[PDB]
């Protein structure tokens, strides 16, 4: 990564960090269906809404601006990865440079959803990619969507606003 990219991760990493710290405090303040929780969760139930704080919970302590960035990837298509088992280390390729710093498919809304899939803070899957797929899953399948990481990405960046 150069130094420019650097930058660029610095101010991600923090306004990653910012949606998981907002995410984590609506998530422990609202125990009942919201707007908000529904679109991206589906219905309300105890269970379901507990793997997703927990979630929040394990994404909120690691320190986002600590994790070690590759920008090798030069994929146009793709925004970011990780390997699961293989905690702290995040790959950027080519979209995550053209993304905003925050809000929709934002740099730091996909490290939301790649901070999601480590095993260490819950182990999501991409049962769903995309804002209208992800909606579909909550409505359709909520088991998986509590643990889907766009899911997670776009419930974070919350663009339109719902709460
Ligand atoms: C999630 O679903 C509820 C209804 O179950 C709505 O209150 C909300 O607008 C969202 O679509
Ligand atoms: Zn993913």
């Amino acid at each position: 990564c150069s130094s420019s990219e650097q930058s660029a991760l610095a101010a991600a990493a923090s306004a990653a960090q910012s949606y998981v710290a907002e995410s984590l405090s609506y998530l422990q303040t609202h125990t009942a269906a919201t707007p908000r929780y529904t679109t991206w969760f589906g219905s309300y139930i105890s269970s379901r809404h507990s793997t997703v704080l927990q979630h929040y919970t394990d994404m909120n302590s690691n320190d986002f601006s600590s994790y070690s960035f590759d920008c090798t990837c030069t994929a146009a298509g793709t925004f970011a990865y990780v390997y699961p088992n293989r905690f702290g280390t995040v790959y950027l390729c080519g979209a995550f440079w053209k993304a905003p710093t925050t809000g929709t498919d934002s740099q730091a809304g996909t490290l939301v959803h790649e901070s999601s899939h480590f095993t260490r803070n819950g182990g999501t899957k991409d049962y769903a990619y995309g804002q209208a797929a992800a909606k579909s899953l909550a409505t359709m399948d909520p088991d998986k969507a509590v643990m889907n990481a766009d899911n997670h990405e776009y419930f974070s960046e919350n663009n339109p606003a719902q709460s």
